[PDB]
DNA sequence: GGGGGAAGGATTC
DNA sequence: CACGGAATCCTTCCCCC
């Protein structure tokens, strides 16, 4: 059934949108064309210097591997999709998938089997899935079934930091520690009869993704790695319902990179992935020893992080207690090109947003302005300021401004939009 | 020269 | 019958000291 994308492709060509991506996809091509010619004329001496820079780089690196964490990550299954078939029984065995006709968040693994992924426009997938059912998001459900997911992730690290609703780190290492030597009367657990866990990081891991099990009838895979890096990429090796570990020795870390797909890292995306198979970098083994050539064609802090995943290098100390830097609200619908109009919605966004903004008690000093053209070109525009802006009036003030240097600008055409935005930023964050 | 700040990307769930 | 919303981090420039 691989000819999907003759359907996804078929149906795409013409689009508005399709266009767009032509350009986004030829300067990212040629970013690469760049890329390739200022390397090619690189001194064939220039790497002997390099090379040793680098080279003795990592070998610090190497002298302070942090080898003594036991992280976890856990990564509920199919999670919008999951949650829904529970509480609504008459689907079960169905092919659904939460999100609009627009665009679909997740779908159920039956859903998959006809091509509906994640990302990818509701009307697109009813076409590989013409007995498709769609349901529309309640973050509301979500956002709380999460929660008591999280109270039983506490009973083994109190600082657990979560990234999103679905996904969760936790530092067993400590419970581990204190465990080894428990009675048998705290490892035990009832069904609906009891069974009694290990005391391995492979067990205490396998009662916590049996403790969510029954008291959400939900599954998670896992992964455990002395990093988070790897954690990342170990959760998703045998998903769904399932996990996989990596031991503390170095051989470990290193056989099991050897030949890891690039991409696969939680971090390297679709530009990345294409941008260095240029280089003809494949796998971290590749990426490792080109280490020298790496380091004079990307910026210092990113062969940083190319240098780490050669190693099989993560972070070690889950920071915890949200900071945040950024909040914002954005909405695409129909053009909008009436002059008066635009002022309108926007007027309507800056309240949302500082409604939104009050809960947590926040005041930043720049405002951002997003305009995202009929033909998907967005361009952003924001203004800094002296005060620590917070109330509905005081944003609109300045963001009206923005908004009419561009009215102006293209001023006698109007601005033909499909989506606008409003994000407040620079928060004292505490001085 | 260096130290933000604005613009627009890349990335992930 | 027409390709989300939200955060955060990165790549280049240009501007004021
Ligand atoms: N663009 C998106 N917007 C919202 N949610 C998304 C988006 N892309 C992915 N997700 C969510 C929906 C699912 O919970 C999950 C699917 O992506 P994936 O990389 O496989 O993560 P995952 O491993 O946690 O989920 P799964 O168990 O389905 O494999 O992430
Ligand atoms: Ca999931
Ligand atoms: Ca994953």
């Amino acid at each position: 059934k691989e000819k999907i994308n003759k359907i996804i492709m078929e149906a795409t060509k013409g689009s508005r949108f399709y266009g767009n991506e032509l350009k986004k996809e030829k300067q990212v091509n040629q970013r690469i064309e760049n890329m390739m010619q200022q390397k090619a004329q690189i001194t064939s001496q220039q790497l002997r210097k390099a090379q040793l820079q680098v080279d003795r780089f990592a070998m610090e690196l190497e002298q302070s591997r942090n080898l003594s964490n036991t992280i976890v990550h856990i990564d509920m299954d199919a999670f919008y999709a999951a949650v829904e078939m529970r509480d609504n029984p008459e689907l079960k065995d169905k092919p659904i998938a939460v999100g609009s006709m627009s665009m679909l968040s997740t779908s159920n693994y039956h859903a998959r089997r006809f091509g509906v992924r994640a990302a990818m426009p509701g009307f697109i997938a009813k076409r590989l899935c013409p007995q498709l059912i769609i349901v529309p998001p309640n973050f509301d459900k979500y956002r709380a079934v999460s929660k008591e997911v999280k109270e039983i992730l506490a009973d083994y690290d109190p600082n657990f930091m979560a990234m999103s609703l679905d996904e969760a780190y936790l530092n067993i290492t400590k419970h581990l520690e204190e465990r080894q030597n428990w009675p048998e009367d705290k490892r035990r657990y009832f069904i609906k009869n009891s069974v009694v866990f290990g005391t391995s990081a492979q067990e205490v891991v396998k009662e916590i993704r049996f403790r969510i099990e029954q008291k959400t009838t939900l599954t998670a895979s896992a992964g455990i790695a002395p990093n988070t890096m790897l954690a990342k990429v170990c959760s998703d090796k045998n998903k769904p319902n399932g996990q996989y570990q990596i031991l503390p020795n170095r051989q470990a870390v290193m056989d099991f990179i050897k030949d890891l797909p690039i991409r696969k890292v939680s971090g390297i995306g679709k530009v990345t992935e294409k941008m260095l198979k240029a280089l003809g970098i494949i796998t971290c083994t590749e990426l490792y020893q080109q280490r020298a050539l790496l380091s004079l064609l990307f910026s210092e802090t990113s062969w940083h992080y190319f240098l780490h995943i050669s190693l099989g290098l993560g972070s070690t100390h889950l920071t915890r207690d949200g900071e945040r830097k950024s909040m914002s609200v954005e909405r695409t619908f129909s053009e909008i090109n009436k002059a008066e109009e635009q002022y309108s919605l926007c007027q309507e966004l800056c309240s949302e947003l500082a409604q939104d903004l009050q809960k947590e008690r926040l005041k930043g000093r720049t405002v951002t302005i997003k305009l995202k053209n009929v033909n998907f070109e967005v361009k952003t525009r924001a203004s800094t300021v002296s005060s620590v802006v917070s109330t509905a009036e005081e944003i609109f003030a300045i963001a009206k401004e923005l908004l009419k240097t561009e009215i102006d600008a293209d001023f006698p055409h109007p601005l033909r939009l499909r989506l606008m935005g409003v994000r407040i930023s620079s928060f004292p964050n505490e001085e």
